[PDB]
């Protein structure tokens, strides 16, 4: 049966990112219908992103400045990780690349040798994007020389994508789903039945219904793998504050006693939140910690969220593809939520069915499983690589068993300073290095190629890199000045 | 134990030839100022006049080593290679080319083959090969470099001359060559590590890290350390070859020929002043005398050598790095030369070693090395199996068995993906690109039942205009390339041997 009708269950970022991409590419031959309820809204929730979204908008021919102005967006070049290695020990995990590699050995080997010889500055001084986070500067550079992403209002983003999608013929139906129907012989989803009795028939259904996974889970019975043995957070509180100064170019991830706090700058507001574990603390205490750390007064009543670190066992089952929370969830410590939605959509478009076949489904599921396990391991790394023993939460994080896949990467770096990137893993070599060095893993050896340079040659190699970083950084304007010239957003009412 | 005693300062390479001298060359180039590197080889071991085909990774190897391409080619009687002509694989008298490069133009949502498949269903497609420049250069016998690596290519070379060229390079970076035969291998009583080699004259060569380049003898990784190998003969039946050089009968073509027969296949490889030939076959399906007759029947020109008989078996060493020993080349495994992977697998073992080169040897480094090696070779294994399993042939028991055998699940999934939806993917550092999977599966008769629906957006005129614009760009580029022989004469002319010995007909 030819796939001619796609029904998207749920709106928000997952549903409207899917509608936007599907209608842009295939909307001239597909009937695309999205069902969502006006009773759900996310406007005024700030969210951080990663550079894959730049590519997504290139594929969709979305104008960056128009998108940013419509979503109150600012630029992002990294995440400032405060108090993770230990209290008062901070580092930045930035985009980009540090230093110059040799074909046999990455830059970190030269930096490690130089540091042992006392001729190295901080590892981050050799990375432009990291310095741009420290100094609050941003502009685009020729030939994609600046690696960046965005801080955005997720509700305004969904609204922008809705306008885009409706322009490519997406049919929006306002309502709630009262029943999901299956086919008696195949087990496929046949239709959704709305709360007014309307049956919406389709060939392929996207489950964007959130954490309940109404289609792939409650209807088709696909369970999820629970990761709470490794990842203890299960709660969040979020609140916006007034801006108190020019927008920084980084997201802040500030560890506390039993969780951590995000701070995300938008053009005229700041998004804040605390992520914590209900098995170690309670909502009242977390609200107190969040309030204590806010700059400026809160503008909204805090919004509470409950979640589980998890992954749907298969993200494509029969004629249903899950996206967003219905496919899984990891806390926003590395800003991966919108990325995982995008990956599910782009992979679906690259495997789009003429007819649906098990071999396509199996390949899709294999890729999704591999990609998410890699991101999970990197999230676990943030909690497990810590010197902190000051609360039960941190002692438990440091002492837990971890996936063998993560243990092997940590051991490789600890022994020989080596990191290796595979396939379509999200996190690049630079990310593994910045985070492991930043959180206190010290390689016992470095690559022998770095020992070929004497002290003066090695010091000059590093210093040349650092001078080029500083010379480039000096040409970049303050963030707020660039925003004003490139993508000024209207002041909220 | 002593920690300082763990530092790797002395590297001993057991065996010469391609494996040993490629290893010596790369290791001495990069680390010869810090390591004492010794290579042990016997003058009684080795064969003169082996012609071998390669793949584009060797171009990168020479860039890493700063080996000049024209000097290397002139020194090894080398010619250029843009692909392999596969004759009689899909069926008797049905041929195709597996080239380097990429066919057509992709969309971000769908590879070129989906547009070609739609065009074929609409009757507006030419042969798939017409949309690939390297393939057309194979058909027309043309070659030159193009700006920004616009031509993808590798080499046909004399392997013995290549090893001698690398020996000269290596000695220049300080490698110490010791001629002789290894009489025994000494191990450490407590660790089992290799401690030294002892030659037949009593010479003791100590080292910290040992590279086993001894071939099927596997003196270190096999005979000493006892690492077994995985048997792949349930999927791959060839175990024998006969090889012979012939005089050139014309200008050198730009492709390696892989011509299937009843129970094996034959290679034909052009060098600047001779041609390499061989038949690869299964002793379980035919005998040497019959294989010799088939080879003789297909030869062009007089033979320049007496045919040499070879034995082998498809396999991978269970671990290629064991304790302080790294196996390379035949000691690490073997696949038949159907996709010209022998020298590539040596290079990968060397490059991977240099990228994880030990200050001290540690199990986590060994484990990572072995994992990468195992994943890479299994992927190449599957592609070799694909050549035998994807066939219409039922005309001999050999082909019926190849078509009906069980295959690895990893290969079955790739074949089913293409058969159902025309889809291919490339993962990690797998050798074979999407273009390779597509050309070989289409060429050997896997017919996609569906294609990506994005191609259904194009009407016939738009689709034909898309394909014809690609074909016109291929043909305009091809018309600017000279005949292979003219390019060789100007770029890398090798001296003609003075006294070849053609045998009377």
């Amino acid at each position: 049966r030819l796939v001619r009708r796609v029904v998207i269950a749920g709106g928000g970022t997952a549903g409207w990112m899917a509608a936007a991409a599907l209608s842009k590419l295939l909307g001239r031959q597909l009937q695309i219908t999205l069902v969502e309820s006006d009773e759900i809204g996310t406007v005024g929730v700030g969210e951080a992103t990663i550079p894959s979204l730049v590519t997504f908008h290139r594929l969709l021919e979305i104008d960056e400045a128009q998108f940013m102005a419509a979503t109150q967006a600012t630029f992002k070049v990294g995440i400032a990780f405060e108090h993770w290695r230990d209290v008062d020990r901070h580092y930045i995990h930035s985009f980009g690349h540090t230093g110059t590699d040799h074909w046999s050995a990455g830059f970190q080997h030269f930096w490690l040798k130089a540091h042992a010889r006392g001729v190295a500055r901080d590892f981050g001084d050799y990375c432009l994007e990291l310095r741009a986070a420290q100094e609050g500067r941003f502009a685009h550079l020729p030939n994609g020389g600046m690696n960046y992403a965005y801080h955005l209002d997720a509700g305004l983003y969904a609204r922008f994508l809705r306008r885009f999608s409706e322009g490519f013929g997406v049919q929006r139906i306002e309502g709630r789903i009262g029943s999901v129907q299956t086919d008696a012989h195949s087990g496929d989803i046949a239709a959704l039945v709305l709360d007014d009795g309307t049956r919406i028939e389709g060939d392929l259904f996207l489950d964007c219904t959130g954490f309940r996974a109404l289609l792939i889970g409650q209807t088709l019975g696909v369970g999820s793998e629970d990761w709470s043995r490794w990842l203890f957070a299960d709660s969040a509180l979020a609140v916006q504050t007034e801006s108190v100064g020019a927008p920084v170019t980084f997201t802040r991830a500030r560890a506390d006693r039993a969780g951590w706090m995000w701070r995300i700058p938008l053009q005229h507001r700041v998004g804040n939140g605390i992520v914590y574990s209900s098995r170690y603390t309670d909502q009242d205490s977390a609200a107190q910690v969040l309030e204590h750390n806010l700059q400026g007064r809160a503008l909204t009543t805090p919004r509470a969220l409950r979640f589980t670190p998890n992954q749907r066992h298969r993200v494509w089952e029969k004629n249903c593809v899950a996206l967003g929370l219905a496919s899984g969830f990891l806390e926003p410590i590395e800003s991966t939520n919108i990325h995982l939605i995008q990956r599910g959509i782009v992979r679906l478009l690259q495997t789009f069915p003429q007819v649906i076949d098990p071999v396509d489904i199996a390949e899709y599921n294999r890729q999704a499983a591999e990609e998410i396990a890699h991101i999970r391991d990197f999230v676990i790394l943030h909690y497990h690589a810590t010197d902190r023993r000051d609360t039960a939460f941190w002692r438990d994080c440091a002492s837990m068993e971890i996936p063998d896949s993560l243990r092997h990467r940590m051991e490789l770096f600890r022994q020989s300073g080596r990191v290796f990137h595979q396939g379509n893993e999200l996190f690049a070599e630079n990310s593994w290095i910045q985070v492991m060095l930043g959180q206190g893993i010290v390689p016992r050896h470095h690559h022998p190629v770095a020992d070929l340079m004497g002290d003066a040659e090695l010091s000059q190699f590093l210093e040349g890199i650092r001078q080029r970083v500083e010379a480039t950084l000096a040409r970049l304007p303050p963030h707020a000045e660039f925003l004003r010239r490139y993508c000024p957003a209207p002041a909220p009412p």
